[PDB]
């Protein structure tokens, strides 16, 4: 485990990092949100990036944990909401300012 | 409209591994509400998909087997959704989707 998290890129931490989040802030779930909170500390740990990226990458988990997307069909679509922050724009500008 | 207008730039993997992901979500989860969550979101990914079934029928092994993965780390309790998130980027995943696209 501690093998597969070394593989990843710091880009793609943050990124699940972020999902993480954003899954545990919108989970009805307790024993899910804590998952997803033990989860997204994993990713954290091995982050070479500062504070300030998880500062201001929390306040985007919890803003796409707030989404309600709406699809065809009735119904929360909050994993798909979590999901698109591994490709969101404003997650790789946020990654970007704090990498190089 | 508007979720499928913004998943229409998604590549053809992006789409299979976010399927992957959101239904080892659902069949990982005890919570039925985050199940269905998880499921209904698959569902819109598979929607933008121009793969085979196959791909999903083989997908929905790989899905499952990572939802009863079951890793520990260094604090007790489930990683179901980091198990979940290796999807992204685990070799199977993209070999099978390399596999049903051409």
């Amino acid at each position: 485990m501690e093998n597969s998290l070394n593989a990843l890129s710091q880009e793609a931490l943050y990124k699940n990092w972020l999902t993480s989040r954003c899954i545990g802030k919108s989970t009805d779930s307790e024993r899910t949100k804590q998952d997803a909170f033990r989860s997204a500390s994993a990713y954290l740990e091995l982050s070479k990036l500062p504070m300030d990226a998880f500062e201001q990458g929390e306040k985007l988990a919890e803003q796409y944990a707030n989404k309600n997307s709406q699809g065809s069909v009735q119904g929360t679509y909050h994993t798909l909401d979590c999901l698109s922050l591994q490709n969101a724009s404003e997650a790789e500008t946020i990654f970007e300012r704090y990498s190089k």
